DNA sequence: CTAAACGGT
DNA sequence: ACCGTTTAG
């Protein structure tokens, strides 16, 4: 029973993508306050940024 | 494409 | 929490 695959808003994908580009890596406290300000879970955020990473990394 | 899962660090 | 690799909405 896989988790409901999540659909970001344009915003939040947006204020995510800013994020990464200032700070590739978040403090807890960091991902919790854009988990807040973005109405997502820690986990939510926490994955997005994994991914974004993992997908930064197969540019450099 | 990319969010989520998996298994080992 | 992360990585790397893989699975699947
Ligand atoms: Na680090």
């Amino acid at each position: 029973p896989r988790k409901a695959r999540t659909a970001f808003s344009d915003h939040q994908l947006n204020q995510l993508e800013r994020s990464f580009e200032r700070q590739k890596y978040l403090s807890v406290q960091d991902r919790m306050d854009l988990a807040a300000a973005l109405n997502l879970t820690d986990t939510q955020v926490k994955t997005w940024y994994q991914n974004r990473r993992t997908k930064w990394k197969r540019q450099t």
